């Protein structure tokens, strides 16, 4: 059973955590230990709910070589109350996940900014909804850095 759990969360889930996710994955499973965690991405909207990653999100990780199979879905009331850690992209993202947590029943987990783990300090995980595949390339880069530092010791 596993006894680790992290959320990646963006506006949409369809461009940014769907590839912290991916990454996130394909660290734990490289290393074995994926039996020990849950890993997922929701969206703060019910917009995307039902899609697939955006394409050019699809196109980076396929260069990268880092499976990624998602659909979209909007975080619950029951991810306050289940995931250990929900790590978002941005200041609105932040805002919106604190201010739904305050009106739930149980929040277990610890709210924060994906990119406060960056020691590059790149802390913003900016939306490339508009964006070029450049733009999804630094994303990509942000979430390898992140995610290494906070698999290896969380805040
Ligand atoms: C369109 C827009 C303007 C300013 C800031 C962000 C976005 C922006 N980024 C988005 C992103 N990454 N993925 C999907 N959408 C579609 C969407 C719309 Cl049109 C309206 C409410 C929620 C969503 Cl999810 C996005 N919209």
């Amino acid at each position: 059973g596993a006894t680790k759990s992290v959320l990646f969360v963006c506006l949409g889930n369809i461009c940014r955590s769907p590839i912290a996710e991916a990454v996130f994955r394909k660290l734990v499973t490289d290393q074995n230990i994926s039996e020990n965690w849950r890993v997922d991405s929701a969206a703060t909207s019910g917009y995307e709910i039902g899609n697939p990653p955006d394409y050019r999100g699809q196109s980076c990780m396929k260069r990268h070589g880092i499976p990624m199979s998602h659909v979209a879905r909007q975080i619950t009331k029951e991810d306050f109350a289940t995931f250990d850690y929900i790590l978002c992209m941005d200041e609105s993202n932040l805002r919106d996940l604190n201010r739904k947590s305050n009106q739930v029943k149980t929040c277990k987990a610890k709210i924060e900014l994906l990119g406060s783990y960056d020691p590059q300090k790149q802390l913003i995980i900016e939306d490339p909804y508009y964006g070029n595949d450049s733009d999804f390339e630094t994303v990509y880069q942000q979430c390898v850095r992140c995610c290494r530092a906070f698999l290896e010791k969380a805040h």
